[PDB]
């Protein structure tokens, strides 16, 4: 209720599906946005890692997820991202299906990178099916590790493999619990993400020594699974690790009693393969998915990977995703024309193996009846949001409009309703958006080119020219007639009085990735805060020229400063470790907000009833507590409106907080991998 998301649905890469082969619990992991449990009672995904603080953004990268065959309550994640928090890596252990976790930091022993090449391979973390206290973990670069205390500490088990050219190392670990001594499983199979050297190994002494067994080192394994009866190991492989490389591949099966490998590649098509699943009650019933194939014209509407099913252990196969399939959008209209790609994990639902889930670069798709002649695949992403949101606007009396990486963004009359369409044309992303305060039908967005709308985002027309380059931040004057624009990666802000028919430099040439801001009241006034110089630059001639204000707010803040409705000359600046300041006089002087020792982002929203100033929202540290705070009294007092369970890793790539201008208390925040989060902070009930 209080915490949620703008509805979009999936929109990023789910890198693995893991189900409990006895209880039927289903989970997934993602590369940039944590992990989820499928709540089959309520039919929605439940995020499990929204508690990660900004000191734990790293854990949004989930490299492996393991369940305990003997106890469905246990759940383990290997979490870490190379580029956050020093690459800090942990085993995250839960005894309650992910409702709560214990953190076991392992960085100095081994690291993980959820956004690595090879990330859909797995699972490289596994629980001994005979002994809940024993886990093994293959690592990308540090060998094979084990724990004998349920994941609390780890030791090096085997180092015959450590590093590989692709950085992905040991990429699956599978136990055969038919082989046991002293209550410790003795047979372990591992896969290694390399070609031209040994890459599938078997130990029969509990992981102390391994023997190479692969039939063809031209291909590296992605995933493997052992049938419930322990008789047959199925392996998907390709000549690259995926998800976005690999040009050919195979499916193999190993009959363990005789060590017999059979090439069961569907139709000898030799596509790159990643996903494989076996029915827990039928060794011979299997399904596979290609990974990084693109020549399947799914639904007749899109291009992506293939899915093949067999009931005879791979002797013959039937396609289960093709041009005759249909896409059930499940009320999420914008997914039409998109499909299943990077399909490096596929899973029969253990409770009913007529049902199959498959991953994709844009979410997860579910076929509830794999036996149908013309299969129906549902975009099955309720509760899941994985996009990287880059900008947004909230129009008083109008729509909320997002600018999103990969899935472009949408126009919302109800932010909790799934969009029928996303902004088109877009190339890759929209990274900036603006509207005219006194001409609210006029909106502009920045992709490879600028696009203008005269109907509040419903339709778009390209600017005649987009000066400098695309993807920059943008402002529209209050009257809508002037645009200011700084191309991404460039340091000059330009102005146009004709929707980009012509451009002229503002004279501001030294603010890289400038975020120009229009005053809401005075159509001739704009501001640019420069982190490098520490200056607030102000224009009173509609962008023709700027001057620095009398007093600098200070250096090294966020470029995303905010003007204030109904308050000409007011600007709030998030100063990072310099705190939070605001001016009411165009930067002639500044108020230091007491008790704010750090502020990463500031946004404005609808005023409280009976208040005289718009509400202010920050992501920052107030009296020593980092989180989301609201002030309804112009910064004199603050209240925390998030909680320790809802931090999401902080503001992430888009680095913004913004209030809704129509719904008091509602605030939006960007994230590294959880879409656009919302807090409905008006707790009046
Ligand atoms: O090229 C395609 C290829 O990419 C591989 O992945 C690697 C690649 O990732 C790019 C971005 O991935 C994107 O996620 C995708 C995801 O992969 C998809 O599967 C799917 O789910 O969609 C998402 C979204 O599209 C991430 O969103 C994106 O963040 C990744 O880009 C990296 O971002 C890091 C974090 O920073 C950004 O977010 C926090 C903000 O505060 C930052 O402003 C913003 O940059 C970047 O790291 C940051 O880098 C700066 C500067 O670093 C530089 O200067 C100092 C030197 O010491 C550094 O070495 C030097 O790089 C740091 O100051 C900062 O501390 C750090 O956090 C990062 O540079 C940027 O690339 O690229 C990074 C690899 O790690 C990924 O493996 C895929 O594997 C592959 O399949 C294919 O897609
Ligand atoms: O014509 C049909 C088909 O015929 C085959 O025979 C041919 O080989 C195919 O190329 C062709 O299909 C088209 O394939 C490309 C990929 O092509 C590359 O790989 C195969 C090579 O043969 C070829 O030479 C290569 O050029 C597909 O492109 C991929 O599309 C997906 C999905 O894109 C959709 O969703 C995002 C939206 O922005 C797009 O408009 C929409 O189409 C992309 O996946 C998303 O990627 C981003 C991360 O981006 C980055 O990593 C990969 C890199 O290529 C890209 O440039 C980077 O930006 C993630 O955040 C998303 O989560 C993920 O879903 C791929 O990035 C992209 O390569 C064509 O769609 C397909 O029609
Ligand atoms: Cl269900
Ligand atoms: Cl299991
Ligand atoms: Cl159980
Ligand atoms: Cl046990
Ligand atoms: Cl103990
Ligand atoms: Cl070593
Ligand atoms: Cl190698
Ligand atoms: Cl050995
Ligand atoms: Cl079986
Ligand atoms: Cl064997
Ligand atoms: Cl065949
Ligand atoms: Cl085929
Ligand atoms: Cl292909
Ligand atoms: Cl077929
Ligand atoms: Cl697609
Ligand atoms: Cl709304
Ligand atoms: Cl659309
Ligand atoms: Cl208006
Ligand atoms: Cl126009
Ligand atoms: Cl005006
Ligand atoms: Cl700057
Ligand atoms: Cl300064
Ligand atoms: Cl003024
Ligand atoms: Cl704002
Ligand atoms: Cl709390
Ligand atoms: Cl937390
Ligand atoms: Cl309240």
């Amino acid at each position: 209720q209080t915490f949620g998301n703008v509805a979009l649905g999936g929109g990023g890469f789910v890198s693995g599906i893991i189900s409990h082969k006895t209880s039927g619990d289903v989970y997934c992991r993602t590369d940039v946005g944590g992990a989820y449990r499928w709540d089959a009672v309520n039919s929605k995904w439940i995020p499990l890692l929204d508690w990660t603080s900004e000191n734990e953004t790293t854990y949004q990268g989930v490299e492996a997820l393991a369940l305990d065959p003997q106890n469905a309550n246990n759940l383990y994640l290997l979490a870490g991202t190379a580029y956050f928090n020093g690459g800090k890596t942990a085993i995250l252990k839960s005894t309650d299906k992910g409702n709560t976790f214990t953190e076991v930091i392992v960085t100095s022993q081994f690291t993980a990178h959820g956004n690595r090449l090879g990330r859909a391979n797995g699972e490289r973390l596994a629980v001994d099916p005979n002994n809940s206290s024993i886990l093994f973990c293959g690592t990308g670069a540090n060998g094979l590790w084990k724990s004998t205390n349920g994941g609390l500490t780890w030791t090096l088990a085997w180092n015959g493999v450590t590093t590989t050219s692709n950085g992905n190392g040991i990429c699956f670990v599978v136990f055969d619990p038919s082989s046991v001594s002293g209550g410790v499983t003795q047979t372990i199979y591992i896969g290694v993400s390399r070609t031209g050297a040994n890459n599938i190994y078997k130990s029969t002494d509990g992981g102390s020594t391994f023997t190479a067994i692969q039939p063809d080192n031209s291909f590296m394994p992605h995933r493997a699974v052992l049938s419930s009866d322990n008789s047959t190991l199925y392996v998907a492989m390709a000549d690259g690790e995926g998800p976005s490389n690999g040009g050919s591949g195979r499916v193999y099966k190993l009959v363990t009693a005789t060590g017999t490998w059979t090439n069961i590649t569907p139709n000898g098509n030799n596509f790159p393969y990643g996903g494989v699943s076996v029915d827990p009650s039928n060794t011979n019933r299997i399904i596979v998915s290609t990974e990084n194939a693109w020549s399947n014209n799914q639904f007749g509407a899109t291009w992506g990977d293939f899915v093949f099913f067999s009931a005879n252990g791979g002797n013959t196969w039937t396609q289960k995703l093709s041009s005759t399939s249909t896409l059930n959008t499940n009320g999420i209209g914008w997914i039409a024309g998109r499909g299943i790609h990077w399909a490096g994990s596929i899973d029969f639902d253990p409770l009913n193996t007529a049902r199959v889930r498959v991953i994709s670069g844009n979410g997860i798709f579910t076929c509830d009846d794999i036996n149908a002649s013309a299969t129906s695949w549902k975009f099955d992403v309720k509760g899941m949001e994985e996009t990287v949101v880059l900008d947004a606007i909230s129009i008083p009396g109008g729509s909320f409009i997002s600018a999103v990486g990969d899935q472009f963004g949408a126009v919302y009359s109800n932010v909790y309703a799934y969009p029928a369409k996303v902004h088109t044309p877009t190339v890759t992303s929209n990274n900036g958006i603006a509207y005219a305060a006194n001409n609210v039908s006029k909106v502009v967005r920045a992709t490879d080119q600028l696009y203008y709308s005269t109907d509040q985002g419903a339709t778009w027309t390209a600017a005649a020219s987009t000066i400098g380059g695309g993807y920059g931040k943008i402002a529209l004057s209050a009257d809508g007639n002037t645009t200011l624009y700084c191309p991404s990666g460039q340091s000059t802000t330009y102005y146009s009085t004709d929707n980009g028919g012509s451009w002229t430099s503002t004279g501001v040439t030294t603010v890289q990735d400038a975020c120009p801001i229009a005053d809401y009241v005075n159509t001739n006034k704009f501001y640019i805060y420069s982190p490098t110089s520490g200056q607030l630059l102000v224009s009173t001639n509609k962008g023709v020229s700027f001057t620095a204000s009398a007093v600098n707010p200070g250096q090294w803040g966020s470029g995303r400063a905010r003007a204030v409705p109904d308050n000409e000359g007011s600007v709030w600046v998030a100063l990072n470790g310099g705190g939070l300041k605001y001016t009411t006089n165009n930067g002639t002087s500044w108020t230091t907000v007491p008790n704010v020792s750090y502020c990463g982002a500031v946004g404005i929203g609808k005023a409280a009833t009976g208040a005289t100033y718009p509400a202010v929202y920050i992501w920052g540290t107030v009296s020593g507590v980092r989180g989301m705070f609201r002030s309804t009294d112009q910064g004199a007092s603050w209240i925390r409106i998030n909680d320790d369970a809802h931090e999401w890793g902080g503001p992430g790539n888009g680095n913004f907080v913004m209030g809704d201008m129509n719904v008091f208390g509602r605030v939006y925040m960007s994230t590294v991998g959880r879409g656009l989060v919302t807090i409905e902070s008006d707790l009046s009930a």
